[PDB]
């Protein structure tokens, strides 16, 4: 029922760098997080225009934040396109690798970790944050898969048998002991503010 | 052969927008086209990890930026995914429609031309320099196909009888006569520097 994979070295190493570099910016996770949702949600936006079907597994198109004090958990939950898994393994090996080798060299050239999501690895900067990693997703073509990393190297994927979502992504970010100002009402809305005021589509923070 | 489409009111109205307001910093066109073949480019690699047969049409995946001071024309060429006639229609439809009301949105609010991108809409930004802007694609899926728009409410779609590209796009900026400069190499290096330095595929520029 659950399967272990490997991720590659330079994914590995962008993780570790994450993780274990001195860094107090750590509120741009948000960000990436909410454009990855933008980004999927336009797809299924897309692709309901030559087939109005694909939305026959849900019409609202949104991003809910979801903090929670007792599980010291943020889920950020979208209507996108999800993913099948395949999609799970290719992000999480090939698109990783290409990505993670020209963020790391800019790193070393001099640029900030802010710049990830412009190399399409803003996913990984939820690590800034989180201990562990949860991603429950269903895409049209496929069933529903959880997938989990706490980093060290490796990540599983397993079928889902939770709750359905009806498609989309939702990210379960378990949050580091000092990281616990992401809960909070007031802070989430001020990131959201600065950095993702433009977003196309409904950003809902839900309330504790 | 020539097929004539109206654009719907709002994309019309962000053109002449594009074309009228006095907006000195108008070198942001170059950064929303290489971004459009950027995430072209992305598309196509993706797609070829499940079927390598779709880089049959062509292996290498690079933008080229051909000045032609003789025709005064700036051309954009990506070996990206393409475009299928439908795809034409619908992102200077549908999709420009959205992304159109959110940024004339915000540009009445305060907002800067230059967010544009974050609209989905920042390939409108080529009329802030171009009288005329031409398009010729090529997907898997669908014929050769030459778009063209000098604004003015309408834009022509035919296919086009010309050299065959294999795959990817074209876009042909007609320059207006006081936008000269961007046919200067020194002035094309100095914007894609700035604005276009951590795209991750080869960008050439075409010497005269
Ligand atoms: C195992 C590693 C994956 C990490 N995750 C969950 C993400 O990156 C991520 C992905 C999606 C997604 N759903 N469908 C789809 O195409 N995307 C996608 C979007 C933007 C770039 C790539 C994508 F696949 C999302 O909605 C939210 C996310 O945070
Ligand atoms: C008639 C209006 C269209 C204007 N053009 C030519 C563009 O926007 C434009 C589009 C592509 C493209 N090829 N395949 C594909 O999916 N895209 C695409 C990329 C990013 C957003 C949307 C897209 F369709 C490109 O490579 C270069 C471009 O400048």
């Amino acid at each position: 029922e659950v399967e272990t994979f490997a991720f590659q070295a330079e994914i590995a190493q962008l993780m570790s760098l994450i993780i274990n570099t001195f860094y107090s910016n750590k509120e741009i996770f948000l960000r990436e997080l909410i454009s990855n949702s933008s980004d999927a949600l336009d797809k299924i936006r897309y692709e309901s225009l030559t087939d109005p079907s694909k939305l026959d597994s849900g019409k609202e198109l949104h991003i809910n934040l979801i903090p929670n004090k007792q599980d010291r958990t943020l889920t950020i939950v979208d209507t996108g396109i999800g993913m099948t898994k395949a999609d799970l393994i290719n992000n999480a090996g090939t698109i990783a690798k290409s990505g993670t080798k020209a963020f790391m060299e800019a790193l070393q050239a001099g640029a900030d970790i802010s710049m990830i999501g412009q190399f399409g690895v803003g996913f990984y900067s939820a690590y800034l944050v989180a201990e562990k990693v949860t991603v429950i997703t269903k895409h049209n073509d496929d069933e529903q898969y959880a997938w989990e990393s706490s980093a060290g190297g490796s990540f599983t994927v397993r079928t889902d048998t939770g709750e359905p979502m009806g498609r989309g992504t939702k990210v379960i970010l378990h949050l580091k002991e000092d990281q616990t100002e992401y809960l909070e009402e007031r802070r989430i809305k001020e990131i959201v503010k600065k950095h993702s005021q433009f977003i196309g589509y409904p950003i809902t923070l839900f309330v504790e």
